């Protein structure tokens, strides 16, 4: 949780540690030998912005390491089998152990806009991704399930504002 | 015409693989802004003429391809009024509505903003495409949910998260 500062400034390739989406796009251990993730990098790095610092700062040169190894565990202790690669059923546990309770035609459908796969199991890629993706999502319809039934009735414009949150 | 496009898709074809990669058909693609097109759009322009599952374009596929990247720029054009080479709020107001979209008025800043990747008041050729796009199957999928039409539908959790793409 935390590792002093040591080098602060030289984290990006360039002097300044100003480091983001299009500076650490390469950099975090990937899974499929191709270039980790942008869209998954940024979210990381929406995770600490003390004022939109675009990077670590005073004392907040600690949470983005942090966030890695609390996931870096979770990915290890539900894979099961030790691979790097997660089946149908290796993923149908891993999401339902934090705290879940989808069924199962969930892991089935998805593939295609926000995946990367190409022999249909998932891999650490969208593992990160995939999670933040789902989590988020879950926050945005609780607050308008007020009946708190898991049953949301929202007309087209809600709709739409709600998709593009 | 077919001579002329037998030469683009040699040029853009790079490898020669005899298939247009996504990256080889992103870098043909401009969008005027010095930066490399949405590679988001890229994937979908590509899921959307392939009929092999390879994730790529031959020929047969790509004078559909071209077809639709062209149909997309006159669109684009046409309501790029100010001629700025982007479309702002008002001018996307005016697209969308000529696609038969019924809007209210905040929605397409929530769209603009949502899209905006480059963070410039207004939006892009290329992320243009992807929030039509996504705006089309949300709404496609909104209307087949509501069965006796009123304009609302009902949806549970998962059916919710199930609806995005
Ligand atoms: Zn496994
Ligand atoms: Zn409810
Ligand atoms: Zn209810
Ligand atoms: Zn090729
Ligand atoms: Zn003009
Ligand atoms: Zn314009
Ligand atoms: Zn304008
Ligand atoms: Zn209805
Ligand atoms: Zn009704």
């Amino acid at each position: 949780q935390s590792f002093l500062w040591n080098v602060f400034q030289r984290v990006d390739k360039d002097r300044s540690g100003v480091i983001s989406d299009t500076e650490l796009q390469q950099a975090l251990s990937n899974g499929t030998w191709t270039p980790f993730n942008p869209v998954t990098v940024r979210s990381i790095i929406s995770m600490f912005d003390r004022e939109n610092k675009a990077g670590v700062n005073f004392s907040e040169f600690t949470g983005v390491w942090k966030y890695i190894t609390d996931w870096q565990n979770v990915f290890r202790t539900y894979d099961r089998d030790n691979s790097g690669m997660i089946d149908k059923n290796e993923l149908k546990q891993a999401l339902s152990g934090f705290g879940y309770r989808l069924s199962d035609q969930f892991h089935d459908i998805l593939i295609r806009k926000f995946d990367r796969q190409g022999r249909g199991q998932i891999a650490f890629d969208d593992f990160i991704q995939g999670c933040i993706v789902l989590q988020r999502l879950t926050d945005i319809f609780r607050r308008y399930d007020t009946d708190q039934d898991g049953w949301i009735q929202v007309s087209y414009e809600q709709y739409l504002s709600m998709v593009f949150s």
